């Protein structure tokens, strides 16, 4: 296991909920970390990405103004903070992580991946 997720669970809409993923101190910040998100029957859709230093983020459109990726590279743990969640939000999310040099929105960067947390919104 290289990634561990937690938070999730149900939610009401409109209300917020914190993910978070953890890996080793020794190598955190040498990897880009984001998360992606799959709905069953679809695919692995990008959410939020931040690169190794923090000093950049980016984001699915539809989630723009809602959630926000942050790295606490101190504490080799990164978040994701979710508000005003909507039904379109409902998945299973995934943290992922690529090192460094891949640009952050390369789908082909993530070498590592999470066993999911699943997120319903009610």
């Amino acid at each position: 296991v290289q990634l561990q997720e937690s938070g999730g669970g149900l939610v009401q809409p409109g209300g917020s909920l914190r993910l978070s993923c953890a890996a080793s101190g020794r190598t955190f910040s040498s990897y880009n970390m984001g998360w992606f998100r799959q709905a069953p029957g679809k695919g692995r859709e990008f959410v939020a990405s931040i690169t190794s230093s923090g000093d950049k983020s980016d984001y699915t459109d539809s989630v723009k103004g809602r959630f926000t990726i942050s790295r606490d590279n101190a504490k080799n743990t990164m978040y994701l903070q979710m508000n005003n969640l909507k039904p379109e939000d409902t998945a299973t999310y995934y943290c992922a992580r690529g090192l460094g040099i891949y640009i952050i929105r390369a789908r082909g960067g993530y070498d590592h991946w999470q066993q999911g947390t699943q997120v319903t919104v009610s």
